[PDB]
């Protein structure tokens, strides 16, 4: 595949930024834990920075073109990925040809600023039917995987709660409605336009 995976130390600074981004954009979500369960914070078990050539490449040779078609302006950031294909995503890359085409930006690949709001998706669409072993969205035992990913937006479009981006556009903004979202959610039409750079193995924790 050429995927190698680098285990990162809890005492390595790198481990710690994407361990804080993970614990700091825990919110409390609408659904009182409905779809990811019920948590304030997470056991962060492993952090691999994820190695592929190819995939690297691939995903720089897009994020060029991208900033030529919006003023030399990337728009890159680092946001977080759930879904059940996480293992197929770090060794083959993202790939919008598996896209749901129901969801609220149609066939796109979603990415979140909120670790919790992945976590959500980690089982499946709404938490599909919770974890493998128990069938719980709130599930403290089964152990978890997001991705948090280098995400190119380019000129992101802004929407309420569609196949490709709109014309002119290289992704979906999804914003907070008083009837549709609670919280930013991201989206890409093209998997190349993100890279999943570090892979993390956790538990939600079950609060005191
Ligand atoms: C109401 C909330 O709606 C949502 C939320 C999240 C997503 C989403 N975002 N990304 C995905 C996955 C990641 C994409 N898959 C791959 O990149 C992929 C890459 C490589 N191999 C695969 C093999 C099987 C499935 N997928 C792959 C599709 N998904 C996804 C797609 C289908 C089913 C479940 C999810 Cl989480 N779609 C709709
Ligand atoms: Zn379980």
């Amino acid at each position: 595949s050429g995927t190698i995976l680098i285990d990162l130390s809890p005492d390595d600074k790198e481990f710690q930024s994407v361990e804080e981004e993970m614990q700091s954009t825990v919110r409390e979500h609408r659904d009182g834990g409905h779809a990811g369960g019920i948590f304030n914070r997470y056991n962060i078990l492993k952090i691999q920075k994820v190695c592929n050539k190819k995939l690297w490449e691939r995903y720089t040779h897009r994020r060029k073109e991208v900033s030529e078609e919006n003023h030399n302006h990337a728009n890159e950031r680092m946001l977080f990925h759930g879904s059940p294909f996480v293992n197929a995503i770090i060794h083959k890359g993202f790939d919008e040809r598996h896209a749901y085409i129901g969801g609220m930006f149609g066939a796109g690949i979603y990415f979140a600023e909120n670790s919790s709001k992945s976590n959500q998706y980690v089982y499946g669409i709404g938490g599909g039917t919770g974890c493998p072993v128990h069938k719980d969205r709130s599930c403290y035992i089964c152990h978890r995987q997001l991705l948090f990913c280098r995400v190119t937006l380019g000129k992101s479009f802004l929407q309420f709660s569609m196949a490709h981006s709109p014309p002119g556009h290289h992704s979906v903004t999804g914003r907070p409605s008083v009837n549709g979202l609670a919280l930013a959610e991201y989206v890409i039409y093209r998997g190349e336009q993100a890279y999943p750079e570090y892979l993390i193995t956790y538990q939600i924790m079950r609060p005191e």
